[PDB]
């Protein structure tokens, strides 16, 4: 048993809710919150920008300390660092960005990265400003994580869409 509520039950372990991530994140407090990043952890907007606004731009300080040490992500990549004041843990996962050329194949290598977590709250990868298909990132998303997975979207019509079409 665990505290997230209102989920509909999509397969064995995907669980999907029509909320902001943000908002679910500060309710739950989840073990692990996933950010939808770009190689260079620069989180200026959608997901990205709405996690790092609620940590008061602490998220964006700590990702730079980061990349000077470590260098970029690569695309299909992840890291973990703090869940800052939304969770204990956040894993930052680089799906590919269509509005950048990148090949949509990396969708199911950022997808992988939920396994090495138990229970993950997160988007649905590469959808909204990644520009990705987010009925094909539902798709890979049941097809690849194992774990137990809540996936948040932000957009009521859009969860109706992905809920309505599911197979
Ligand atoms: O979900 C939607 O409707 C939008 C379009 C797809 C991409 N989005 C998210 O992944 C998302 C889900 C939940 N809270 C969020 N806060 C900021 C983004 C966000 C936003």
């Amino acid at each position: 048993v665990n505290s997230f509520s209102g989920y509909l039950k999509l397969t064995d372990n995907v669980y999907i809710k029509n909320a902001d991530i943000v908002e679910e994140a500060k309710k739950v407090k989840p073990t692990v919150v996933v950010n939808a990043a770009n190689v260079y952890l620069k989180h200026g907007g959608g997901v990205a920008g709405a996690l790092n606004k609620a940590t008061n731009n602490a998220m964006q300080v700590e990702s730079d300390d980061y990349i000077a040490t470590n260098g970029p992500l690569k695309v299909g990549g992840s890291c973990v660092l703090s869940g800052h004041n939304l969770a204990k843990h956040c894993l930052h996962v680089v799906g590919p960005n269509v509005n950048k050329g990148e090949d949509i194949q990396l969708l199911k290598s950022a997808y992988e990265n939920f396994n090495q977590h138990e229970v993950l709250l997160a988007p649905l990868l590469s959808a909204g400003i990644f520009g990705a298909d987010p009925i094909h990132s539902l798709r890979v998303c049941v097809d690849t994580v194992r774990t137990n997975v809540y996936l948040a979207v932000f957009d009521k019509n859009l969860y109706d869409k992905l809920v309505s079409s599911f197979l």
